[PDB]
């Protein structure tokens, strides 16, 4: 019967709340106990707060009123406000010290995931002070997980007028008897209730959330830890630039800050950092994460050198040029991971910081062709298999939901071995028809893969293999240089093939590289391990990129 | 004969040189003269140096070969160096003095402009210094302008070894006897003189200025002042956000720092904003110039009700959330300065600053009907022919270029009247079939803008005014507030319906209110004088934004 979800902010979704800076200023100030809040409520429905509260008036408009009325409340007590008393510094400060209530809003977003319509019903104001900006930033971390976001100050109503709870009902669709509402505030739940709704009263948040999962049936409280936000391909930015006539990039974009370039690895997409991609906006970061040359919605030309390192990173820097951005923080996973050193090598002054997953840097042996050096290592026998035109595209896009299903699985779920894949004929010849869904992946996102493979296959992404001599000559230019910008490397326990041990004597050419290494973490890291991910890269990015 | 002129950096067209850091340095610290200069050489083909300029090495680990090619030549000299002697600190300043040379680049944009093929040709290093973005942003505030940029670092050769200049030709794909080539250094000319191209030796930039000017018979000296950096469309990274089912806003984008979205009038474009974005992107910001609603690329559902400003304004906001931004600069013109007032009203919070052009902020009269309203000013009779839905669409479709060449003319150059539109009929009875072309466009210009109309034509944008009523009982719930965010009002002194008289009472709500003023300007103010646009939104951003 229960479908729906009703959240406040203040004290609910957020704390503290701020109704608590008026108490607890009090008491730092030794005024008479409650003088802020008669000031605040002074007038009832008729006072500035109130016309506040409704959008009559801004935040700052409102500073005078409030301050008038702690003056008339002081007299009438008569007391004395002290000497730089400051309705702005208070605000400012309780404002600035409220945070999101994260096992409320985990709880919100577990109902939504079972499939309520959720969402946040606030008393709120206008808020057009010198700070406002920390104000917005909550907002939009919060308003993205819910259906609606319903604001006194937008509406012209506020709790407890019972017109909002009729205005909320017919944003919900939904009958009194099929929502609950928390709110901290007892006189707020009284008209939700009047209607039949299901209320919560909200003091402590594990109490409420004990009774929200009782009434519910669903588990809120000693859930297990979720994973980041996801990215919804259809709400994102999409950007579009032409480095070259035939050649267009395309990324997604989001957050503001210093510019971060996600790079991702053969055969994947932009689509691969969906789990990155919000932590590191919300960290601080613009992030833009790419479909490589090859891949998705960017251009894919048929001939092998338009794939070699000189090439991409070239075009990697065209990129910055018609976005007009000086720097980017380059990180790369795979294939992308050694594009990045190669950034790094062939253009520090474009990069901020470098980092890669799993892919180590190794200089390229003058003495040794680099198709002898593959030869050298059994786990590398696939990058032979990759060589011949046709034959791999043949095999991997035969059957794109087999390519995906097979490839992306977590270390304890191989079905392919890497060994002797030239011998076996196949990367999949001995693997099911019909593989079973890895637990990193659903089946819906299996199938934006398979989408994005439809528009150009396999060709120009194994391209990406075909220039082992190519770049191998490339890379003999740079065998005098070191790297010394910030950089840091992601080792994977079980990434099988890219091991850890491949990464060791990176600091001979990186000597203040970084590091940070992941366990139980196979080779696919953005997904196997994303919260561990992105602890690692926003605490490098804060104390290296910034 | 010349086809092709090709410039050095590091006294060409970047001033001063750093070889002159070297010169200034042994002076200020009273070292032998020469030291440096012979510290820096050391070694000639063999030396640090031009193993750095050919991509050997990188700058940092330059830097302590330098050192010690400066002891080794302070012992023979039998001098000592100062206490406190740094290589590194010594080049830090010298290349963050190093600014563009102006006159010069103005030099290359006209030779490119008459059709000159121009380049860089330049020796330099791969800069991984952590102070490297400042020579990033020089470069690419440079190499935009050119053909091409050759360097030294990226292709493994340096002036003056010959095959450099070889290199060269094959680039310009030109003879050697089509080639202008200005350098500072006469060694470096020298080369380049043996193939019979004409050289240059720089030495004050206008006496070079003057041999250029001979030689190419192109006036370069005492030129009229040129127009800001304009954008090609092809050139720019396209960003589109699905803000709801049916509607998608495009915008182009373009440099990093905090974010200013651009919001143009009626009828109009992102590409109305093509002399600003580039100044505004250089001046240290990131511009997001829109297709409003109705516009372009951006969706153009048929519905008045979609364009009245409450929805308008609501998809903003959506846009700042999809790209994770909790605030943007709202910069408007026209309509667009229309709806940045009312973004500053109704989301402050989500509004860093507000300036408009033209537009000025007029509360609603909650008396008066804005029908009523609008009929009090003759000059605002265009506004109720545009209400019949077809009848203005059906004049503004039957020639795209007759209707821009019409509209977009400087205030001496009119050619419609605004003057009893409804009782003519039209905007256009009573103008030219062809009409020519305005100082302030060119043919191509105009063309711009007819394709983008054919997309969707002119009912989307039309109808921005027909929501007069759902305007106005909207507006006047924001009676009771005022603007106290940052805000910069722009009026064009030859506007002839947004005249700047309009503009007097603004203070009344907007009391903090900044102002500049645009003299012989019409209605078309980012075209008619994009250099005064540019100059008093960056002085507004830069003081009041940042
Ligand atoms: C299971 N596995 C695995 N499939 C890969 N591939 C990445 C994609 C191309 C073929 C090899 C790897 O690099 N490391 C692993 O551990
Ligand atoms: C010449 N002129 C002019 N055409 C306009 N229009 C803008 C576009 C819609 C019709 C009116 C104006 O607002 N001010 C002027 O001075
Ligand atoms: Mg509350
Ligand atoms: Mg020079």
């Amino acid at each position: 019967t229960l479908r729906a979800a009703v959240f406040d902010l203040d004290g609910v979704l957020a704390l503290p709340a701020v109704f608590g800076v008026l108490g607890r200023t009090e008491e730092a100030l030794a005024l008479p106990r409650g003088l802020l809040n008669d000031a605040f409520q002074k007038g009832g429905p008729e006072g500035a707060t109130t016309r506040l509260m409704k959008g009559e008036i801004t935040l700052s408009q409102w500073i005078p009123l409030m301050e008038e009325n702690c003056r008339k409340c002081s007299e009438t007590a008569k007391v004395c406000l002290p000497k730089n008393f400051s309705i702005k510094e208070i605000f400012d400060k309780a404002i600035s010290a409220r945070k999101i209530n994260r096992p409320m809003l985990q709880a919100a977003l577990m109902l939504r995931k079972k499939g309520f319509t959720t969402a946040i019903l606030t008393n709120t104001w206008l808020d057009d002070r010198a700070e406002r900006d920390g104000l917005a930033q909550l907002m939009c971390e919060l308003k993205m997980h819910f259906d609606f976001l319903i604001e006194s100050c937008q509406v012209g109503m506020v709790k407890p007028e019972p017109q909002i709870y009729k205005f909320l009902l017919d944003t919900l669709k939904a009958s009194p008897s099929e929502v609950v509402f928390l709110d901290d505030i007892g006189a707020n739940l009284k008209p939700a209730r009047d209607l039949g709704m299901v209320t919560i009263l909200v003091q402590d948040t594990d109490t409420a959330l004990k009774e929200l999962e009782k009434v519910t049936g669903i588990q809120l409280l000693n859930t297990p830890a979720p994973l980041p936000t996801s990215c919804n391909p259809s709400d994102m930015s999409h950007g579009y630039v032409t480095v070259k006539p035939r050649v267009r990039l395309h990324f997604v974009e989001l957050g503001s800050g210093p510019a971060v370039c996600l790079c991702h690895g053969f055969p994947e997409s932009w689509y691969s950092w969906r789990y990155q991609i919000p932590a590191l906006a919300q960290a601080g970061y613009r992030v833009l994460a790419m479909d490589m040359k090859g891949y998705g919605e960017s251009s894919a030309p048929p001939e092998i050198e338009e794939y070699c390192m000189e090439v991409l990173c070239k075009e990697m820097v065209t990129f910055l040029d018609k976005l007009g951005l000086s720097q980017a923080v380059f990180i790369g996973h795979d294939w992308g991971g050694m594009l990045v050193w190669y950034m790094a090598l062939f253009y520090p002054e474009r990069v901020r910081a470098v980092a890669s997953l799993n892919t180590p840097f190794i200089p390229a042996n003058p003495n040794m062709s680099p198709l002898e050096s593959i030869k050298a290592n059994p786990v590398f026998d696939y990058q032979l298999y990759f060589q011949e035109p046709g034959v791999a595209e043949a095999e991997l896009e035969q059957n794109l939901s087999r390519t995906f299903k097979s490839l992306f699985r977590a270390s304890d779920e191989s079905v392919l071995s890497m060994h002797k894949v030239c011998e076996a004929g196949g990367l999949f010849v001995n693997s099911p028809e019909e593989p079973s869904l890895s637990r990193m992946v659903t089946e819906e996102e299996i199938q934006f893969y398979v989408q994005q493979f439809k528009k150009s296959g396999f060709r120009g992404p194994l391209n990406w293999y075909r220039n082992m001599e190519r770049n191998w000559k490339w890379a003999c230019k740079s065998l005098g240089r070191k790297i010394l910008i910030p950089a840091l490397m992601v080792t994977a326990e079980k990434d099988f093939v890219l091991v850890p041990q491949m990464s060791q004597h990176m600091e001979d050419w990186i000597p203040h590289l970084k590091r940070g290494h992941i366990e139980d973490c196979g080779h696919w890291t953005q997904m196997d391990k994303p919260t561990e991910v992105n602890q690692i890269l926003i605490k490098w990015l804060d104390s290296d990129a910034r």
